[PDB]
């Protein structure tokens, strides 16, 4: 059947790259958007995807990965049969819980053994290395102790994920890049985890606040040091402008929460930019949420009556406007695809910003 | 093609009729569960309906009824063909907001001929009259008069709805039956309301705090008191049980809101009774919500996820018990028309309380 992990690119323009994940639950298009699995019903990729994530952190506590495993994993847990990726927990714990020390992290403890035990149990398919995403902003010398750190843990990610036949021979591992703003450390960083060894490469410690232009300027120097023949997953990014520079930039694969919550509040995402649909000036807007968007909020109902549900505290109106955002999302990234695909990828994300950027 | 308003009845065993509604947007099976549609996506009729509720109370406070009907109606604003139920708002106010006279209520004013012309805006099909549902208890004297004026608004209601030829021609408009819990009180009434001549007649007063037998009592006497010929709709009622049992006394449309609400707290129906999916005894229920629902929750997902959700705050939960909770009541109506067309209504009324009281 289909390998453990292959990752092929079908073509290039400049830096981006558009391609295919092979695994045994089924392929990814790259760029990939990874929606969260409980913010709506994700179908098979639309208000769908190739790969959806869990919630590690919030599983761990609730109702803990033994009995997800009990219950038969996450695939069945969940109805979805394709991929999943779970991180580490490492971020989460210290951003949501703390007592680090270099066993790991107290808070229930969370060590690199137990992180990948617990996404085991989980039965995810991309395995995240357990590191410490280095706080913004922070001192070289912080910075450098921090990274250090997280690469001792991923080597003892890696071998803690070799050491469980079922994970090592049917799931993935990835390793994830620290090292803040520096790009010395980040080259460090690179450099320590393509010795040990990992099936793809994250770059971890940005979205901590550092803004968008610092971003991209981390993401010139950081992403050529990671092996071009591995994808690139950039955790924690991100709104639509933040994915189309960092595809430009050598990213394959994105995580953003912010479309399956913003949803809850109100705003969603179109190709003029984002608007917040409780306002008063959608009391009596006929078009659909995006006048080309193919979801199927938009094929039926209009901006009105979305703001009439939400503004009513209806859960639907929350729902459809969740339904919407992920199948914004899909659809930008397959325009992604599809324009690298092309060789006209450099005039898509012009365009892109010129609109998005306009209203 | 179809005509404004016929009722035909098909089978009868007992009191219990079923038989159609034909209107110009859609035929309706009775007896019927009619649901609220903004609750969740309602389909024609499984999580849908042959006939939605508008909320003229919420709909004339927000947007309107003149903005609703400058947005297109609401079959246009919501996205349904088929027929469209609206209260006349009477009850709502007296509930929810008030000062009452032979005009009407002030609260912006309500009156028989205004409630009228709201229901007119909205484009609902079938149009209820303007009344007052008694409080309860009520003294005799005090329903008494509650009852008169409330003919007397059926009467304005009846002329307010002839005098607008678009809404004559296409709606139906149906009287509300008031006399609290007074046999002659409910003899008068049906009277007054035979004399003036509607459509269907609704049973009002009920749902009220009265309890589940002091409501069949009332219903033993009063539903008879109605043209047997026309339809027979029991505002406000209610839970599976109160459906059942209702239907045995000759009622033919209910509006239930708890199905749409229970969702939202945790609370599922099933043919075994209600249970809240939020109890840790479902954390580790790998059966569906109920065992022979076929509804597109229970076809997918687990008790044990769906209770993960609700506990995590996902509004995803609350979303597939509401589909799930409306999806089970017209399984449950459909019960009890191929029941009643088949001679065995009686049968399936026993079996149906004796396993929902059971477990
Ligand atoms: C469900 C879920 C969604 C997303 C994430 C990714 C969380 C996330 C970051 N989020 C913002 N910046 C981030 C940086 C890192 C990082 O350096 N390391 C890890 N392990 N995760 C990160 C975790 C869980
Ligand atoms: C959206 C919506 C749903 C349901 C209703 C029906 C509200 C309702 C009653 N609810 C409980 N008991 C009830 C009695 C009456 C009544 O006597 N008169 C009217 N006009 N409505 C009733 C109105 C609006
Ligand atoms: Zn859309
Ligand atoms: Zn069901």
């Amino acid at each position: 059947d289909r390998p453990r992990f292959s990752f092929s690119i079908a073509a290039r323009e400049g830096k981006a790259r558009t391609g295919t994940i092979e695994m045994k639950r089924g392929v990814i298009r790259t760029p990939a958007f990874m929606p969260v699995g409980t913010a709506a019903t994700v179908k098979a990729l639309a208000t769908g995807a190739d790969i959806i994530l869990g919630n590690t952190y919030h599983l761990m506590l609730r109702p803990g990965a033994e009995r997800i495993a009990k219950l038969g994993g996450l695939h069945s847990f969940m109805g979805w049969d394709r991929p999943i990726l779970t991180d580490s927990g490492g971020y989460q714990v210290m951003s949501l819980s703390t007592k680090q020390s270099e066993e790991g992290v107290t808070f229930h403890m969370l060590s690199p053994e137990r992180s990948i035990e617990i996404q085991h149990l989980l039965g995810s398919d991309i395995v995240m290395a357990f590191d410490e995403c280095t706080p913004y902003p922070a001192t070289p010398s912080r910075a450098a102790s921090s990274m250090e750190r997280s690469m001792r843990w991923a080597k003892r990610s890696r071998d803690a994920f070799d050491s469980r036949k079922e994970q090592a021979e049917n799931a993935a591992l990835f390793g994830i890049q620290q090292g803040s703003v520096f790009e010395n450390l980040r080259q460090q960083s690179a450099d320590a985890l393509a010795e040990i060894g990992f099936d793809g490469y994250a770059v971890g410690g940005l979205a901590v606040g550092e803004g968008q232009d610092e971003m991209f300027r981390v993401l010139d120097f950081s992403v050529p040091m990671l092996p071009d023949d591995k994808p690139h997953y950039l955790m924690g990014v991100g709104k639509p402008d933040d994915i189309v520079g960092a595809v430009e930039r050598g990213i394959d694969m994105f995580d953003c929460v912010l479309p399956t919550r913003s949803g809850r509040n109100g705003q969603a995402f179109t190709w003029d930019g984002p608007i917040n649909i409780r306002n008063a000036r959608f009391s009596e807007d006929l078009k659909p949420l995006d006048s080309e968007c193919h979801c199927a909020v938009c094929q039926k109902w209009s901006r009105a009556y979305i703001h009439h549900l939400i503004r009513a505290g209806e859960i639907l109106g929350a729902m459809l406007m969740t339904e919407h955002n992920i199948a914004f999302y899909q659809q930008l990234m397959q325009k992604i695809r599809d324009s690298i695909s092309e060789g006209r990828f450099s005039q898509f994300a012009q365009d892109f910003r010129a609109r998005y950027f306009a209203r």
